[PDB]
């Protein structure tokens, strides 16, 4: 209840605090408020607004499922940073609270969030060498090292969640954003988190989930796995093979461990049967995963393979 009254001196203003604030704003989320977390992101006068303290780049291009991820740029600093917007109505408490004071490479850092009319605008570091998705696309899909290097880092970011109690939810590609020079990759997007004690990518979807069995931290490391064919095929697991409601497939069927490339290595190919296990108590752990990745990568000669480089071929 004292948390319920410190609360309402924020409520109806924005200003610049620290992440347990805004993790406590965030609840009452279910018209200007937020706050804000870093000093390059700067209220004027109790207020953030749209195009007033803050703008979209140049005419609005988005990235992200819903074209909801801008570039911005604070009117007053100059600073440039990456905006997420989400529907007020649709807003779940956990995009923030799981996120909010977390502090890893292995996670996009957020820079704070603001509600404004309809919209929750969740600021954070606008990682240049863009989401993992844009690359599997830019590239067709990604050589096996690559691969395996950037699995190993989104298990690095799994483990510091796991540890913590935080189910990410909706590990893909398009959720994993690359620094400039594609050497650093970080978990991005709580939209479905869950602390542990709503659907994420169907194709991504663990059998447990499907079939609305009880769910634990393993449902992220069969998706990391649904991530990792991704980036190797250039295609989400089940895109062929199965063409009708997915959810049924994904119960029925097993996993798709049959769309391993067979070029791939035998410790690459290992580490992703353990990770596609039906059974969630079967199936390897954040940390054991990581570990078997980051053996396979060594396996294959290390990170070798060129930062883009040349449009491979999707299976």
């Amino acid at each position: 209840p004292v948390e319920e009254y410190l609360v309402h001196a924020l409520q109806g203003s924005v200003s610049s605090g620290q992440a347990h604030s805004l993790a406590s704003l965030a609840k009452t989320w279910s018209d200007n408020e937020g706050v804000l977390l870093t000093e390059k992101l700067k209220p004027v006068d109790y207020e953030y607004r749209e195009e007033v303290h803050w703008m979209t780049h140049q005419p609005r291009v988005g990235r992200g499922s819903f074209g909801e991820v801008h570039r911005m740029k604070d009117k007053q600093t100059g600073f440039q940073c990456a905006v997420k917007k989400v529907r007020l109505e649709v807003f779940r408490v956990e995009e923030l609270v799981a996120c909010a004071g977390l502090s890893s490479p292995r996670i996009v850092p957020l820079y704070g969030a603001v509600r404004e009319g309809p919209w929750v605008n969740i600021f954070m570091e606008l990682l240049e060498g863009g989401s993992l998705g844009q690359l599997i696309k830019q590239m067709g899909c990604l050589p096996e090292d690559r691969a395996l290097y950037y699995l190993g880092q989104a298990l690095e970011g799994l483990e510091y969640l796991h540890t913590r109690r935080i189910l990410h939810g909706d590990v893909k590609a398009d959720n994993v954003l690359l620094s400039s020079d594609g050497s650093r990759a970080a978990l991005c997007d709580f939209g479905h988190a869950l602390c542990l004690q709503i659907p994420g990518t169907e194709t991504h979807m663990a059998p447990e989930v499907v079939m609305g069995k009880p769910c634990d931290a393993k449902v992220d490391i069969w998706s990391s796995c649904c991530m990792m064919l991704h980036m190797l095929n250039g295609c989400h697991p089940w895109t062929q093979y199965f063409r009708g409601p997915l959810c049924l497939k994904i119960a029925s069927e097993p996993p798709p461990i049959r769309e391993i490339p067979p070029s791939c290595a035998p410790l690459t190919a290992q580490a992703i049967q353990e990770g596609l296990r039906k059974e969630p108590v079967h199936r390897a752990s954040a940390m054991e995963l990581r570990r078997k990745v980051g053996k396979a990568l060594q396996e294959v000669g290390g990170l070798k393979s060129p930062w883009k480089g040349e449009y491979k071929e999707p299976r």
